[PDB]
């Protein structure tokens, strides 16, 4: 198995985007997640539609949040999900017009990771790759994360609040971390990126609710 897994160095992540006063989350972390199956699946590497995700998944409440699950299992019943291109994000809710001539891709189902088990999700993206991932990003330690291993005692592993996606995992001065996509910008974190710790007792609740699509 490996110590140091990287997505980021291997051309599976695309660009880090950016929700805006959206609770697209979700979408966001779902996407991320086909993104990096997709250039596994084909060698393709675009950027898949959340606003697809927000606007069509019934399932979930739009910008006031939704599970992964939902919106993989979305893209399975509804054989595919468009491309940004085809469907850009306005970063508001608005009635389903998702087309099919822009579809960029779609998945057979998702497999979920075992809650908790940090061990079974680094795993995961040892083989598969980039993970949704659902995370506590109320501290504000977090809003204001700039350099480092994140870790700090408050998190609650039950306060999942903020999905995100696993672009890896490795160490750091000591500290073996997970390499987390974040989507609130290029100008949060390091480069719209958090180092957050690993192993540390399910810091922030990481491997509660983390799941991959099959493709
Ligand atoms: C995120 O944007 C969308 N959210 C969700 O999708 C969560 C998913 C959990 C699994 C993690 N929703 C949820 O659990 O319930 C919704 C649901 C489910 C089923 C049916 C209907 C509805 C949460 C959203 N993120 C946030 O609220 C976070 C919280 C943190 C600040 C603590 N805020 C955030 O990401 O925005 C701040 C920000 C915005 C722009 C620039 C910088 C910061």
């Amino acid at each position: 198995a490996p110590d140091s897994v990287d997505y980021r160095k291997k051309g599976y992540v695309t660009p880090v985007k950016n929700q805006g006063q959206c609770g697209s989350c979700w979408a966001f972390s779902s996407v991320g997640a086909l993104e990096g199956q997709l250039k596994k699946k084909t060698g393709k590497l675009l950027n898949l539609s959340p606003q697809n995700l927000v606007d069509c998944v019934s399932e979930n409440d739009g910008c006031g949040g939704g599970y992964m699950t939902n919106a993989f299992q979305y893209v399975q019943k509804n054989r595919g999900i468009d491309s940004e291109d085809a469907y850009p994000y306005v970063g508001q809710e608005e009635s389903c017009m998702y087309n099919p001539t822009g579809k960029a891709a779609k998945c057979r189902g998702y497999r979920e990771i075992p809650e908790g088990n940090e061990k079974a999700l680094k795993r995961a993206v040892a083989r598969v790759g980039p993970v949704s991932v659902a995370i506590d990003a109320s501290l504000t330690s977090f809003q204001f994360y700039s350099k480092g291993v994140y870790y700090d005692e408050s998190c609650n592993s039950d306060n999942l609040n903020h999905a995100v996606l696993a672009v890896g995992y490795g160490i750091q001065k000591g500290n073996k971390h997970w390499i987390i996509k974040n989507s609130w910008g290029e100008n949060w974190g390091n480069k719209g990126y958090i180092l957050m710790a690993r192993n540390k007792n399910n810091a922030c609740g990481i491997a509660n609710l983390a799941s991959f699509p099959k493709m």
